[PDB]
């Protein structure tokens, strides 16, 4: 199937992800600030270019990341490998932890806090902390198969008593219609991650929600990109983090697509970024430099790639 084009405002796109997709939201955020250009959101991920100058490790483990050479980077690279920084002043960006994650965690969080506040606006920022809760998705909903926001393991969803996606979005666009508890209006979407749709590391398949209201065209409709964390892709837990996230619930009342790209295990062995060589089993987003020195700058394949889909789907504002 082929991504469709839709009445979707190009002004209205945002993106946000877990962990491995939260590096990747960022790197999407900054290096594309001028496509994502109402904001975006990360949920226990780190600071923009981490891993380039120091091991990814470093950037783990509720470490403290240096995020002085990446914040140089930010600002040497504007205007050329990455978008201007200056838009980043007037981007709505939305931050979460858990204060119990030890896989990613408070204290790398915070560095992309600080690393972004070289740039953004403080009143446009809302960094958000839920006590004791792990390296997760956190939702306040149980979603089939979610394992106890106290314990991080497959499918790293969680009913964590805290709405992330929720906070995120209403962040993100500030008033939102209430969430549709329900059944859902909409259908659940697939299309071919091909050319311009894909790249290495990306499974051949990606998937959209789209709500009832924004399937005629006759309604002008927001998109938010929701990236999956590692041991997430479709390939590890179907359609798990599409449906127990909770993106689905806001978006189905407020006129809003959701993009859901799908990363692929990879257990080819590749060169990163520094520190030698790297696979990528668990199917993670490229922020370590798996797939091209460019990882987190324009053209990077896989920032390409989902650009591309956005590119695609906004192409039909009316
Ligand atoms: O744990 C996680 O999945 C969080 C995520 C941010 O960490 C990673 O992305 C790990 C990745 C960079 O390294 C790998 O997973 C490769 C594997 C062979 O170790
Ligand atoms: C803050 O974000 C809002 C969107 O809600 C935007 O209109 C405004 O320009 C931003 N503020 C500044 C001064 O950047």
């Amino acid at each position: 199937t082929a991504l469709p084009a839709f009445n979707v405002n190009p002004n209205s796109v945002s993106v946000s992800g877990l962990a491995s997709g939260g590096y990747m939201a960022a790197q999407l955020g900054v290096a594309y600030s001028d496509v994502f250009n109402v904001g975006f959101g990360v949920f226990a991920g780190g600071p923009y270019d981490c891993a380039r100058n120091q091991y990814y490790t470093s950037c783990m483990y509720n470490g403290y990341p240096s995020i002085t050479t990446p914040t140089a980077n930010m600002k040497s690279w504007s205007g050329n490998q990455i978008a201007s920084v200056a838009n980043l002043g007037q981007r709505k960006i939305y931050m979460w932890t858990g204060s119990s994650d030890t896989t990613v965690g408070p204290n790398v969080m915070n560095q992309l806090k600080a690393q972004l506040g070289n740039f953004d606006n403080s009143a446009n920022v809302s960094y958000v902390t839920t006590t004791g809760a792990v390296h997760t998705f956190p939702t306040d909903f149980n979603g089939a198969g979610d394992n106890s926001c106290s314990l991080s393991t497959s499918p790293y969803i969680s009913n964590c008593n805290y709405d992330g996606a929720g906070a995120a979005l209403k962040w993100i666009y500030g008033s939102l219609n209430a969430r549709n508890t329900g059944t859902l209006s909409g259908s659940v979407l697939s299309f071919a991650q091909s050319g311009s749709y894909g790249a290495n590391g990306m499974d051949t398949t990606g998937y959209l929600y789209v709500p009832q209201s924004c399937a005629s065209g006759a309604t002008v409709c927001s998109l938010h990109v929701a990236l999956h964390g590692c041991l997430q892709s479709y390939s590890s837990i179907g359609s798990r983090f599409i449906q127990n996230t909770g993106y689905n619930k806001w978006a189905d009342t407020n006129n809003m697509i959701i993009l859901y790209p799908q990363a692929i295990p990879d257990y080819t062995i590749h060169a990163i970024w520094n520190g030698g060589v790297l696979s990528n089993p668990n199917g993670c987003w490229d922020w370590v430099g798996w797939y091209g020195s460019n990882a987190d700058q324009i053209g990077g394949v896989q920032m390409a790639a989902i650009v591309g889909q956005v590119k695609q789907i906004v192409s039909g504002f009316q």
